[PDB]
């Protein structure tokens, strides 16, 4: 499984992902996220990736500039390595 980081303004959280699953599903359950869409159309989930790799091109909303920068919108993010992400990170908008 992947190994997921959320560093939220609250403290980190790990946890395990089966390999093609969304992250949000546990990590929803694991600490309380920030989201309005669902659907990678908005911002309000949004996140910086620390270190590792997903699939978020089910998103519409960032630019390239902003996925080059580590931006990932955590509500359809689908890990491919560990990952460590900065949850609540809309602000820095
Ligand atoms: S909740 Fe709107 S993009 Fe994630």
């Amino acid at each position: 499984a992947y190994k997921v980081t959320l560093k939220t303004p609250d403290g980190d959280i790990t946890f395990d992902v089966e390999p093609g699953e969304r992250l949000i599903d546990i990590g929803s359950e694991k600490a309380d996220l920030p989201l309005s869409c669902q659907a990678g159309a908005c911002s309000t989930c949004l996140g910086k990736i620390v270190s590792g790799t997903v699939d978020q091109s089910e998103g519409s909303f960032l630019d390239d500039e902003q996925i080059e920068q580590g931006y990932v919108l955590t509500c359809i993010a689908i890990p491919e390595s560990d990952v460590v992400i900065e949850t609540h990170k809309e602000d820095e908008l």
